[PDB]
């Protein structure tokens, strides 16, 4: 049930999935829980800095909506071109882009209705600085792009999309660490697909210290810091 780089394919039609799962019953419920958790990480728990890199963004922006409260600069990334195109239609405010309005409104509600949808959308659009290819199996997952050491790497539902075996996952997390300052944050929100202990081993062996781990089969979230 594992995927390797030689077997990986992402959904060819990312738009149909946005329409199905990101329009918000079971899926709406799960998305709400994710969004509440991301609110806590990025607006309460001290995960903040200048530069966040979202690894394996997929075609979605919901995982960045609270994060742009806490990071001036966000880089979104994906191995597959069709996911990057779906992101760019939205960032560039094209008429053909997915309508993230309902989710955006819901996040504005979680944040106390300090702003309305358009203002929140604009804050995210201003924060997203680059849209790039990544390959987590590479020592330099973003290739030659000369980003400075970042404050946070976020990975959401990546195991959920395709699960590598444990040493491959540990190596990916260690490759992602090359993107982080010492002490930089690693935030993972994903599917348990050896369970919690396997995730914890991969995180620790990839050179991070877990601050906390929460169950939110099943979904978890965790925040770790790269060894300092
Ligand atoms: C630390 C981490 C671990 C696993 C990850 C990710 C991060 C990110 C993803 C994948 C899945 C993710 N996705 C696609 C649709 N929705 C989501 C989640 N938002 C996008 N996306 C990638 O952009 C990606 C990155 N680099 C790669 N190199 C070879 C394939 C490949 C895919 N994997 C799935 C995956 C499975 C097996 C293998 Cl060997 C490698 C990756």
């Amino acid at each position: 049930g594992f995927t390797s780089k030689d077997t990986y394919l992402s959904h060819f039609n990312p738009r149909d999935y946005l329409e199905k799962y990101y329009k918000f019953s079971a899926e709406s419920q799960i998305l709400k829980h994710l969004l509440k958790n991301l609110f806590k990480i990025f607006c309460l728990d001290g995960v903040k800095g200048d530069l966040l890199i979202d690894i394996g963004s997929g075609p979605t922006i919901y995982q960045l909506l609270s994060a742009c409260e806490s990071f001036k600069e966000i880089v979104v990334t994906d191995y597959s071109d069709q996911n990057l195109q779906e992101l760019e239609k939205w960032l560039k405010k094209e008429p053909a882009a997915f309508d993230w309005s309902p989710v955006v409104t819901y996040v504005c509600d979680l944040e106390g209705n300090r702003v309305k949808g358009p203002e929140k959308e604009e804050k995210l659009r201003q924060a997203v600085k680059q849209v790039l290819k990544c390959d987590v199996t590479q020592s330099q997952p973003l290739g030659a792009v000369p980003l400075p050491p970042a404050d946070c790497v976020l990975s959401t539902l990546c195991l959920d999309a395709a699960c590598p075996d444990l040493p491959t996952y540990c190596r990916a997390l260690r490759n992602l660490g090359s993107l982080l300052k010492p002490g930089g944050f690693l935030v993972i929100m994903d599917a348990l697909k050896g369970g919690r202990e396997a995730v914890e081993a991969a995180v620790k062996e990839a050179g991070y210290t877990i601050e906390w781990f929460e169950v939110i089969e099943g979904l978890f979230s965790l925040v770790a810091r790269k060894l300092s």
